């Protein structure tokens, strides 16, 4: 279909969250970007799907809830039913994949984008296969109390260029990012 993507936003300190929040201001234009690389699908018919935990499902507005264009997929060992408004419910990233397989997602899903947190991107990598990282360098320290799982990164590639992504420092609201796109098929 498509391959394992992960979408992370990271900070210098390498800090994605804080009290189920970001550890920065919302910056629209990596928000516009993150909406364009999740929803976007060339396959006709076909969805992706975003796989995401709870506490990042409860971060996002109600409003957005379920994201528009993609199937909305929750990861908790503890609710009974998925989240409302939410499309499914998955205990473990191993079935999040089997449920794609499985009977209807399969002429449906087109992508799968990992759009974390830590434990699920902790799944993830930790996985044999082609996956492409999709990582937002925010190139500022704020303070985070949830962070990015590291990565051995002598197992990758960095794409110098990636098809629709910006390769130059962006700064937007006086803080600035870069995005670095990733690779491995190990
Ligand atoms: N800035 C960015 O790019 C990103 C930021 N974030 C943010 O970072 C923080 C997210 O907090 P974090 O603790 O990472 O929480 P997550 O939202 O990733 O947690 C999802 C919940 O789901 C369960 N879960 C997670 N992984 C799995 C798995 N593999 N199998 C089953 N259940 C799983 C755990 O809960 P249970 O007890 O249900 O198992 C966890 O509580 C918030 O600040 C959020 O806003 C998140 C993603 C990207
Ligand atoms: N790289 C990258 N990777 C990620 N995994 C990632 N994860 C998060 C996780 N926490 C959230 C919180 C909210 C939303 C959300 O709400 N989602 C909308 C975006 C619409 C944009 N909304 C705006 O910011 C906005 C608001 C008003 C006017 C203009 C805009 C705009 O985007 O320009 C959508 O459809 O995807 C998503 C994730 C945050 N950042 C990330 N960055």
């Amino acid at each position: 279909v498509g391959s394992l993507n992960c979408i992370v936003a990271v900070s210098q300190n390498m800090g994605i969250g804080k009290n189920g929040d970001l550890p920065w201001p919302p910056l629209r234009n990596e928000f516009r970007y993150f909406q364009r690389m999740t929803t976007t699908s060339s396959v006709e018919g076909k969805q992706n799907l975003v796989i995401m935990g709870k506490k990042t499902w409860f971060s996002i507005p109600e409003k957005n809830r379920p994201l528009k264009g993609r199937i909305n997929l929750v990861l908790s060992r503890e609710l009974k039913e998925p989240p409302q408004g939410a499309h499914f419910l998955s205990r473990s990233l191993d079935d999040a994949l089997k449920l794609t397989e499985q009977p209807e997602l399969a002429n449906k899903v087109d992508m799968v984008w990992i759009v974390g947190g830590s434990s699920v991107y902790k799944e993830a990598m930790n996985h044999p296969g082609h996956l492409k990282l999709f990582v937002t360098r925010i190139m500022q320290d704020f303070e985070s109390d949830t962070f990015f799982p590291e990565i051995d990164l002598e197992k990758y590639k960095l794409l110098p260029e990636y098809p629709g992504v910006l390769s130059d420092v962006q700064e937007e609201k006086g803080i600035k990012y870069k995005f670095e796109v990733y690779e491995k098929n190990d």
